[PDB]
This record gives structure tokens, sequence and C-alpha cells, in this order.
């Protein structure tokens, strides 16, 4: 019933005990868009000082009531509130498009992964166990995860929705509650989040919201009564070898480049071709590059939407014409974009880039744009590559494209990326594992140890007889 | 073979490339001391910058020998080196004693949890394993854990031996390298195990050591090629209810205060005494504090070693002089101790103090002295402990001494502490699992935990179809 | 809007492909009764050779399907299958109680265990991963946890929805298919997991049900294409100290006897209590069980309903007659018990009973009853009950009532049971852990041990070099 | 110091009380052989049912003490007797060949599969853990996992140390005594391991030794007090590609076919060869099989020794006489063997056998021969091979020689066997995880695994508050 260019937020964008509540202070004003138009969706107030403290007390009281119920009852609760986004998926995905701009399409995956996270939380919190030891003389030893309180989550404006849900959900599941802080580009979707809590039977408080920048962030941080906050070199490389699979190839770095509309870390933007193909490769990568669909993003056959902001696009736009500068041949794109559906001749578009004689001293080579820009570089054998990509760090991914898989796991192995990627490259948040595939699941220790981050250790030593005294 | 009152280093103090060194650049110097007698023991030399990299840069080639090894090779090796630690132990632990000032019998018992912790993570090293998860179409994804590099360590005089086996131990066994900073007034016994790794057949550098301050520190941590660096309210309070074992109960609160001349946090100095038994525990416990075996730590009967350093000994001393100006009643000792032995006449020693009718506003109850002081504050109602004692922070242990078991439970349940014990009290370090308990075991949680301070999950992702294009 | 003594079968009581059938071979007829009227609820065919292969070559093609589905698809489906069963939780409870027997009371907290050991396994379904080790050279090997292919679950009469649950749920979670042969006694049930499988979308034939008795269950057993069966001394004590709570005791006691109409093995009998507190304790059992509320087990205050059929309740009672021979004192009930409500004039009903003046010889002492038989004997000391009570087996369970929890603990240590209770009693199936207690979760150790139970591990190595000959 | 052609047994070979007894009660009596000579090493008495009794009551005895020490006191002991073990090696490993024939290259890899073994077991009993679970009200509910008593382990004569150590370690590790019945074939090397738990502190009657056959081990499994007996469809395929590396494929038949003399089931002794490579391969292997040094088994450079005795080298013999009836081409070897050694003339010696031109109707391919007897089939593609192959068992391995990846793991999928190979072939025991490679490790589920066999988990309920009466 939602679409494009209609919406305007009508209700306030805090949440405090199971409401929606205007901020009780200001830390300053910002302006929300709808990036397919332009236009403003919200004019909000961040959040100050009592507004903050208002919620980490708020918190605290539900935090004393949910980490006295059992795993059994939380996992209840989660699970409730994974059907309630399930049934209210779309609902949900058109608005984190309307204000982030990502496509109908993609939203809907970051929204699957989203209900996915809390029903394997809900699972863990029904599961936990601690220690039992046993001590000479019927003496016993036990620990115990227990919760650490009120927690900050920070939240990005790449995948608002996921953000909250990823940093929520194991939170709550160990037994904390949580004080989410949205990006202030993205305040819309989060609210969703905390009323679907609401609605699935959270105690009030218990995941409340503050909209606010850094003097909101610098509030939460600095606030006694806050357990943890949880915050959100070269950049990620994609080789591709001349004995590869040319058509998987490609695919694979349209994949790496252009999803998101190219604005995550994650991207495999430093693209590496081997000198036989890199001909045959570029020419195919341009003409499928220029067959993406742009435009407004509820459209189900649209691939590319706006870019976050107008600064956003100015400073990607930047990049390019800094690129050409330094010598490298605009293939395609980089331009702004002018859609032909006139509702959206406001949006925040442009045209995707491909790059190529890029060199490794090229600025657009060493940093991280944050747009749709493919940066092609030629090499010639596979010590060279590893050479030049030695530079990557453990935050990011890495892609490797050969038929010969002897050459495949040398190179993932003295490649330093946290994230590899055999003949395949995933775009998928630091968080997700296993690259973020669809049937993957996510296996027992991100669990374990992302529950860790959210609590601590009570050890209880019983004794049963008498004390050993060295006096 | 080793005596109190003779030891002079005639050795460097620093270690790389499987060798003593000196130290290239120098930071300052500082002096070294036998407690008991208050000997210099050794003049040494600060590392500085220059010296500082020499270590790192040594230590990073022994990572890239020592990383490519087998988990098995790295067990092998580290149960070599418990065996070592095993056969040496009276060696190591006089030594320990020599520069410390603990007793021969509490030194033993710090270097079988070294020996213990070495055979712990050599078995974890040989067990290791990554998560294999299953895709559609024959793809598969992978994880592994990988050492970071080169790690530091930061050593504590309290425990030297211990804290740089606890420290070396897990990092080494993930297949890391570490350069260790022992406490400037404890540098020796750092060096024992230093060579019992290259004994042991570690790769040269692997476990190197560098002397210093927090000059030396900075250095470290300011390092470029250093991956990790592993440094080292109200305190720890003692619950006596006047349904308790009186025996086992003044066991426990002389243990909880006395052991390691009462230099530790873990120790449990605010000692909270129901009304009733008030009179009757202070006396029994004044009787028995007054039979402590103050000494030479070398001698197998001393229970009391003198304190760390003058400094020390003389701040400890003048806490005494406050608790008594602010009303505090010395029931015994907190007066310095000169022992029998001549050669001992001017080692920091002092007789341990029991005070009495103790207030929450008095500094020697609301501060940690870091010397053999017990306060007695007495107490009247469970909800008045519990509400005295709740300042308690995670990092701190807690005791509670009552027959109902129903008491301890709800006791324990309410008291913030880490690390809580009913009808005893140990005093051990934090990093021991199951509150150090001596046939305890580590379980695997500790391990695990542990493990995943000192690595890292690489993910690899290997497609084995064709990559499904979103456009 | 299910009554007692209307219901009456109307459709086929074998399920495959998903849809109800007519057994195709015969291995004899039987009845089921409605225990509460004694009706004939249905007259259904036991299931012959042919029957059974047609049901296990079903659930081998489905299993071909479901074994290659995701784990996150498989877990998908088991959530949706816990909804449902949440959902129609009423009417599956009435049906439990039509056929069984059992209080609506205990018939809800069935299937509550039913539906959340459903979650449990989903939840397991989604994060299943192998071992992924490193080898010498780049080489690996890894692990991987693979479905039987056809599971085979036999059921029983007094738990019959939850086995079926318990069997069917990690076997599906695995990959595996199940044929389910219900017990004769208890046959419709069953059928509402099945068509509420299919509902939630399990492939046709991945979970079969086969009516029958023994011939049927041989037919099963030594089928070719059946991976694996999973089927349904001295008996479980309960020792009441003089120390005890009393009112707390008495409670355990009625509770270890009287849930489930006394017709399960966990049940703890044998009743030891101490002298002094001997006459104290049996007055007070028996005023409290002669106020146990007999009748139409659809009622919500009955907490007592009918015997599964007049051949075990006749049993039951030929036990009594020859406990009072044996020389007994029945102190109450044991006796046929008729109803005040007349549409129940017909059922399988008996008054609870309690038997007082036992010794170790008697057969209702040493053997299980299966029926509400209380046998209380007396004993003076601890160390005469550990020697009267230590012919219990492994899988048996213990109670111990005692207010000092050093003997608590003792007690525990001594008795060979694998579940102790101290001062309390569950009265749970052996598969369920923690005592069954509400609020206990699973844990993650049942769940990991009985996956292993259903599935295999498959190694594969993968030689990235050459090959080291020996030759 | 020990030499072919002059060892014989002068001490009794049953083990009980920690020392050698002779068999009180006898079943019969056997003739032990060196392989290598033909030599009665041993003429020993069969346990009969008093002699099997006594050990058991020794080892219960034994149970008592040992299941009380701490999991650290065993690990310690096992750690002791892994480095006796290690210290022992040559010794052990010669003793294991002078009875069972095997090469001292394979005997010495056996040995120390057998003391990493005890090691990791070790390792195991030392961070043994159970559950703690919280309960509401201050409830609790923890699992200890408990040994089951006297374990009985049943031996092979072909891996006759190694599987008396991985049966044993275990058992022993969990709290368990164990009786351990070698083979009659293999008597001596079990009686090592005996005297070596003796000396490394385990209490007398631990690890018990019965000699004897069949009737031995009925009498044993029939033994009231044994708690739990651990005991020892087409073959293993071997499937080479045409696309495959040639050098690396015939090194892996080799080994695939004559280790272990060919007298284990995990050899991949069906091998499946693409016909263009049929002629080049079968060249090469025949070439390399006649290389194979056949002699003294003590011998450094031999490869080949004996057969375990005169009626297993007869069968073998009998195999291949079949073979040639049925149409096979013996390309080489299949024939007796005659040493150039005259000390080794009476020895169980046969040329290693390549047959071709062979058949899947042929009774040497259906058939395990358990003999140095390679069978290749020749095939010509993919879908024919899986076809061919998939009557392969869960218990056997496969291996598969392919340059193509995709190929390997889609061939890999398909085949139902428990081991996998991808371009190697390892022959080592079932219970070895991960292919049994070199520097494998053994990751963490297998020991988990294991352990579980050997122990039972009890489950203890704390109530801390009121029972919740139904009544």
């Amino acid at each position: 019933p939602m679409s494009t260019g209609t919406f305007v937020v009508s209700q306030p964008l805090n949440y405090r005990g199971g409401a929606r509540v205007e901020p009780a202070d200001a830390s300053g004003t910002e302006k929300a868009f709808e990036p397919a138009t332009g236009r403003v969706i919200a004019t909000f107030t961040c959040s100050g000082e009592k507004e903050v403290n208002l919620a980490v007390q708020n918190a605290k009281a539900a935090f004393k009531i949910w980490s006295q119920k059992s795993g059994m009852e939380r996992c209840r609760i989660l699970l409730e509130a994974a059907r309630i986004i399930r049934e209210r998926e779309d609902e949900i995905a058109t608005m984190e498009c309307i204000n982030n701009g990502k496509s109908i399409f993609e939203a809907r995956l970051d929204i699957d992964i989203s209900w996915q996270c809390l029903e394997y939380y809900a699972g863990l919190a029904a599961s936990m166990a601690g220690e039992h030891i046993q001590l000479p003389g019927g003496s016993f030893g036990y620990t115990r995860r227990e919760p650490l309180g009120v927690c900050v989550g920070i939240g990005a404006w790449n995948y608002p929705f996921q953000i909250a849900s990823w940093k929520s959900a194991p939170a709550l599941a160990c037994g904390n509650a949580m004080v989410f802080k949205p990006s202030p580009f993205t305040p819309v979707s989060a609210l969703l989040l905390a009323e679907i809590y609401s609605e699935a039977g959270v105690p009030p408080g218990l995941f409340n919201v503050v909209q606010g920048g850094a003097a909101t962030g610098q509030f939460l941080c600095q606030h006694p009564d806050v357990a943890k906050v949880s915050f959100t070199g070269g950049k990620s490389p994609l080789i591709i070898f001349s004995d590869c699979d040319m058509n998987n190839a490609v695919k694979g770095a349209l994949m790496a480049n252009f999803l998101t509309q190219g604005q995550v870390c994650c991207n495999g933007t430093r693209v590496f071709v081997q000198k036989e193909i890199l001909d045959k490769f570029t020419e195919e990568v341009v003409k499928q590059t220029q067959r993406i669909k742009i435009g407004d993003p509820l459209l189900e056959d649209t691939r590319m939407g706006p870019l976050i902001n107008r600064p956003h696009l100015e400073r990607v736009l930047g990049f390019v014409k800094v690129a050409k500068e330094q010598g490298a041949k605009v293939l395609c794109g980089g331009d702004i974009y002018v859609p032909e559906d006139p509702k959206l001749k406001d949006g925040y578009y442009m045209r995707p880039c491909v790059l190529t004689n890029c060199r490794d001293d090229m600025t657009c080579v060493k940093e991280e744009i944050f747009g749709p820009v493919m940066s092609i570089l030629s090499f010639d054998t596979e010590a060279e590559v590893l050479e030049r990509a030695n530079d990557t760090t453990f935050g990011l991914a890495a892609g490797v494209f050969t038929r010969d898989i002897q050459r495949a796991h040398r190179v993932v192995a003295e490649l330093q990326a946290g994230t590899c990627f055999i003949n395949n490259y995933n775009v998928s948040p630091v968080e997700l594992p296993f690259g973020g595939y669809k049937k993957s699941g996510f296996g027992r220790e991100n669990g374990r140890v992302t529950i860790e981050y959210y609590s601590q250790l009570k050890t209880v030593c019983v004794e049963m007889g008498d004390v050993e005294s060295a006096f």
C-alpha cells in the first residue's frame, strides 16, 4: 500500500517504555530523506543528555524484569518477533527502501537475514548452559553466563534494519536490555523493530530507540549505567586469473561492485585481471554494467537505486574526476543519472562506473569510495598479485577466480582477508558467518562468540567439607 | 643450592633469538631487590624503542616459522616445556621467592599452575578444528582459527612466573610469537621461562623478553608489527553469618587476607561479621593471626614473607596509621616486623594486621591496601550486608559463610562479584577457572575463550557451481 | 468442541505419502478404547509385511528429497510444525486424553514438551556444522554429519504424542525419514503429528505411520532399508529423612507416585521414610491422596483419570491383593473406583493406593506395578537406606528429602540412579534432560547426543600436494 | 638389542594385579608365531570362565580406586604412560613386528598414534566438565559424565598395540577399568602396554589382559560385572580418471593396496581405471610393485613383511588361483616368495599381486582378500563408475584421482563411503579421524564421542524452594 514519492513521518522518532516519544532533549536537528526523490521525509531532533538518561534508566528497569525470565521464555518472545518480522516483511522492506534507497530485491534479503538472526539467538537462549565441575570431598564448582545490563547499539545507514536486528537479537537473548542509536541518515526502520519487539511481548524499555549523531553517541558511551557499546590498509581485492570461467568471473565482479549501490566496505572494488583475459573481461563487464536497471527501488526489476545522500553522491562523483586526473580510463558511467520517471528527477542517482588502466598508486585503488565504482588493475603473475593484494586487512573480504583449485587455495592461504571466496563473491556485512551465503546457516561458533560479547561468566564454588588452612 | 641473601644477577635480563641479550637502546634504569633482605639483586636497563624493535622483528621472524608448524608439533614442544618446568620446579620457585618475596610453599603452587596451564593449551593446540558447512550444489564454506602474529604480554609483580606462563602458553598454542615485558620490580623469573621454551624446542625469538617500565610498555603498544597486547566501587567482601562453622570461617578469613602477604586484589579484605559471633570470631581470628610464621621465604615453615618493596611496605603502614586516626582498633600487627635472623633485618617485613570497629566511611574499608590488613565490619541482618557489599565490581571475588545453603545461594545471587565462594575462600588470579581450587581442572570454556583472544577466524567459501547473478 | 463419551475414529489409521491409508497387508486387528468410558473408539488393522515395505519405500523416496534440502529449510518447516502444534494444542491435548486417559492438565504439559522439542531440533538443524582441519602443504580434512536414511520410531502408550515428537523431531532435523509405529493401545494422536508435518511442508512420506503390534514391529526392524530403530535391578526410590520439610516431602511423594495414574517407570514408588516422621508422614500422605480428584480427564480439575485398559487395571488390582497377602496394610485406595458421572460408569478407574508396613521381600516393593500404588518402607539410619536402595539401576531416578544438604549430596553420590532429585521429584520420561523441570531448557549435550544417534560422520580429505609414498 | 629368529616368550601371557599371571582356568591352547621365520614364539593357554572372572573382579577393585581420583591425577598418569611408550618406542615396535610381521617403518607409525592417543585422552580427562543449568527461585540442575565400571576391549591382529591403546586410553581417561582380550594370533604386545600402565602409576587391576579366542570373548561379554564391550556390500574402491596426475595416482594405488601387507579392510583394493590411461597406469603400477622391498620386518628398508600366519597366506594364494581361473591376468606376484635370508626361509611370504582384465562378477573383486592383491577394473564414464562402486558400505573408505575438483567433489558426494580421499589414499584404522593423516590431530568431536561410549551422564537437581504440587 506504500509507494515512492509519498511517504512523510507523522509520528515521533524515539521509542521508550513501549511507545514512540519525542526527545525530552535536543543535541541538534537532522533531515532524513527519500533518496529516490530527494524529498525530506522527516525533520527530527537529536537526543540530548536528559533524553539519553531517560532511555538508559528505562532500559535498566526492563533489564531487571527480563534477566530474571528463563531462557525458554526469552526464546518464545524472540521467535514471535521473528514471526512478526516475516509476516510484515514487505511493509518493513518498502520502508527501508524509502529511507535508504536500496532495491526492494536487496531489502527483502536483509529482512530475511534479520528474522533468521532472531530465530538463531532465540534458539541459543533456550539451550544455554554453564559448566559444572566436581571437586574433592563432594565440593563443586559451576559457571553461568549472565547479561551485562544495558547495552548500546550504534547503527549504520547501509543496512539499517539488519544492523538493529543483529545487535539487539544476541544482546536480548543473553538477557540484556538495549538502547539503540540509528544512523541519523536512516532513523525510520529501527522503530519498526522496536514496535515488533513490544508486539512480541518484550517488557517495556527492553529495546529503546534514541535518534541523534555524534553528540547522542558520546552521551550513550559516557553513561555510567551503560554496560557495553556495540559499534559498526588496502581495500577488498578480487583476483581474476586467465584460466577462470569468464561468465562466472564477470557475474561475480558485478555482484562484488554494484550490489547496495557499491556503498559497502565488504565490496570487492579492487579487480585484478590477468593480462591475457584483461581485454575480453573488460569488454564483457562494461556490456553487463550498462544493462543494470537503475530507478525506483520499490520496482521489482530495479537493481540499482539512488545513493544515500546528495553529499555522498557528490563525494563519489569527485572520486571519478580524481581517477581520470590520475590517468584512469572511464569505460562507462561515473556520471549523474537522470531517470525517466519524473517523480525520481531529484533523486541521488549516478550510472555505475568501470575504470581501467588502474595503478596501485591511484587514490581510487587505495581508498574506499562507497559508490558504484569498479577499478580494473592489470596483472601478469600469481606472485605479483599476492604482493599487490597483501596490504588487505583482516576486516576485509577477498575473491579468487581460477579453474585451478591448487592455485585457488594457495592464493586464499597467502591472503590476509578474514573472508575469502573461491569462484564467487558475496557482498554481506562482516557479522554474518560463511560469507553470508543464503542456505549456509550460522554454525555454532558465530553465536557462542557473539553471546560472549553480550555476557559475563559468573563462577560459584560450593565447599562441602572443611577449609584447608596453610596457617 | 640457592639461598636468601646471596643471589646477584650475573647475566643480561633481555632475551632475544634464543639468548640473553642486553638492551640495544635504553629508556631508563631500574633496581630489582631481594625483598627478604632489601638487597639490590640487579641494576638493569629499561629497553628503549630500538631494543623494543629488535624484539618484535626477531619475534615476527619466529612466528612465520612456528605458525606454519602443525598443532601436533606445537603440542609436543609445550608438553616438553611443562616437563622441564616440573623437573626444574624447586629452582624456578626459589628464584620466584628471591625476587618477589612469597613463601616457597605458595611459589610451588604457582609453578604447578604454570606447567598445568602449558599441558592444557598444548592439548588444545593438538585438538583445534574449525567449522565446515555444506552449501547447495556441492559448494562449501569453512573456517580456521589463525594466530594474530606478535603478541605482547605485560607482567605483574605478584605472580611473575605464572602470569608469564598464563599469557605465553595460549598465545603460543595458537601459533603466535610473544614479546613479554615483566614488571620492572620482578624481571628475573620470566627469563627462566624464556630459556625453558628454547630448551623445549621453540624457534629462536618465539618467546622474547624485554625489561622496562611504562616507557618500554608504550613502545610495545605503539609498535606497528604488534598484533595484540595482553595487560594485567568497593573491594572483595567476606560475609560471616552467626549460623556458620566458626573454625572454617576463621581459617577462610586468614586465607582470604594473608595469602601472598595480602598483596592481591582477589583477597577478601572487607570482613562483615554478624553481631552475635563478632566477639567470638575476632578473638579466634587474632589468636590464629598471631601464630602466622613470618620470615625467610625459602624456609618450608614460612607462611608470611616480606612485601614487594620499601615504597609498598611504607604505603601499607600509612593505611594502618590513617585507620586508627579514623577510629579503628588495631587488634594485632600493622607494625614493622624485625625477624630473628639478622640477614633479614632490612627486609620489607610487617606483622599481619586485624582491625576492628570498622565503618563503611573508612578509607581502609573503601580502598584496596595491597598488604596484610583485615578490616572487621559488624553487621546485624542479611538485607544490611547485601546493601553494604552491593558496590562490589564483577572483577572481584566474594565469600559467604553460613550453614543455611538457601541463605548462601540467595547471598551469592544478589552479589555482583564474578567469583563467589560458599563456605570457603580461595585467593587465586582472575584468569584461573573455578576459583582456583587445586584438583579442579580448567573445564573447556576457559581455554576456548582465552584461545579466541590470541586468534582470529578466517572464512573460506568454495563455489562449486555457477554464480547466481542478481542482474 | 470435543467431549468424553462421543469420539469415534472415522478415517484410516495408517499414514503414507501425505494421506491416511488403509493397511495393504494385515497382521491382526486391534481395538482402541476411550479408557474414561470403556468405549471402542477404533477397530483397526495391524500392518503386515507388504504394508511395512510400502511405508519404508515411501520414506526412502522422501528422504532423498529432504536430505538434499538445507539445514535452514529443514528448520523453517520444523518451526512451522511447532507453531501448528501450539495453535492446535487444546484439540491435540483432548485427543491425547480421549485415547490415553491422562488428565488435560498433564496432556497440555506433554504437548508443550512436544512443540518445544521441535523448536530445539529445528534450531540445531540450522546451526549444524562439521569440523575443518588443516593438513601440511595446503591439504585439508573435513567432516559432515549425514542422515542415516529411513529411521524407525517405536511408540509407547503412556506419552503417545510426546514420544512421536521426541523421536521424529531429531531424526527429521538431521535429514532422515521416519516410519513411526504407535502403541496399538494409543493409535490416534500420532496421526495428528503426521498431518501437522504435512501442513508444515514436509515432503510426502517423510513421516509415515504404521499401526500394529509385535509383528508389525519385527517386520520394521528386519527391513533391510531401515537404517536405525529407536525403541521405548530395582525400582525408583524416594528417601524421606526425619529432618526434611514434611509438607514438601508429602507433595513430592504424591507427585512421584500419582502423576500419569502412576503408569510410568520414572515414578518413585519405593518410599523409604525415617522411623520418627513415619507416623506423621503416612497420616498426611493418606489425607492428601484421598483428596485427589478422579474423573473425566477432559475436566480441568481432574488429577486422576482412568488406567490405559481393563487388562492393565486388573493387573494393578492383582498387585494390591498380593501385597495385603504378603502382609502390607492398605491405608487407602487400591480398590475399583466407580465415578459419580454415569457416562464414566464403564471406565478403567481405581482409587490411588497407599501401602504401609512394607518389606524389601515383598513383590510390590521388588516389582514395577505401573499403577497408582505407593509402598511406604520404614528405615532407621542413613547407612541402612543406602544399603536397601543400592539395587537401583542407572536407568531409574531417585529422590532425597532432607534439610541437611551435606547428607543430601552424600546420599545422591552413593545412589546409582541416572537422575537424582534433592528436595523434589519430577515424573518425566528418561529422554528429557535436567529431570524434566519446567523452565530448564535442554542445554546443549542432550541435543548433540541425540543428533549423533540419528546421524553418521562422513570424512573427506583433500590432498593439495604430492602423495608421500612409503615405497 | 632384539632381532628376528631369536625371540621366545618366557613369561606368562595374562596380566592381573600389576603382574603377569598364568590363567587360572583354560578354554584351550594356542600357538603364536614369528611370521618372518614361521617359529612358534609361544604356546599359551586360552582363559576359562574363572580366569575371566578373576580379571573382572580385580578390575572392579581398581575401578573403585581410580574412579575416585581426579581428572587431573588420571591425566598425569596417562601422560606418563605416553612418555614411557615414546621412550621405549623402538623396543615396542620391534616386538610388534616379531609377532605381527608388519615393517618396523609401519610399526613405528602405529606406536606414534598410540602415545598420541594417550596424550589426547589425558588432556580430555583434565578438562572434563558437565553442564550447569539455572532453575527458577535459585534451584539448579547439573550433569556429570561418570565411568561405567569394568570395560572390555577386544583386540585384532592387524594393529595389536594400537588397538589396545585406542581402547584403553578413552576408557581409563573416563575413570573405568579395562579387561583386554588380544587376538590369539598376536598375544605379546598388549602386555607391554599393561606393564607400562603399571610403571606409569595405574592402580593394580586397572588394565588387565586375558588371552583367548571366541570362548574367552563370550565369557567376557556374558560376565555380569562387565559394563560395556568394545569390539573390533562391496569393498573400498579407488577411482582413477584419465585427467589425473599419473605419478600420484600410481603412488596412491600402491599405498592403498600394499601397506600392512594388504591385510586391512580399509585397503582400496578395487582399482577402477579409465580406458585411456588404463594401459599407461597398469605398466607403471607393475614397474613400481616389482620394486617393493620384501624381507625381515626389522630391517629399515623393508616395506613388505610376511602375512600373519600359514592359513592366511594359503587363503590369499587361493584367491589368486581362483582369479586366473575366473579369467584375470596376473601381471606380477601372487606367488610364494622365498627371501634371500636363510633365517626367513619358513616365513609367510608372497610377492604383492596386480591383477588386470577384472570383472564385477569375479570373487576377487566382490570379496575382501586380506592380502597384497590389486584388482584393476577398466571403466569408460563417470556415470558407469558411480553405478559400479555404489555398493560400498559406510564402514569402508574410497579414493578418487582426478585433476578436475568439481568431478572429485561430485564423485565423493555420490559415494556412500564413510571416509573419502581426493588425490590420495590413506590406509588407517576406522577409529582414527581425518583419514589418519600424519599431522592431522583428532579435532574435538572424535574424543567427545569416544568418551560418551565409555561413560554415562548422571543428572542432579537441587530444589531450593517449595514443591509445585499438581494436587
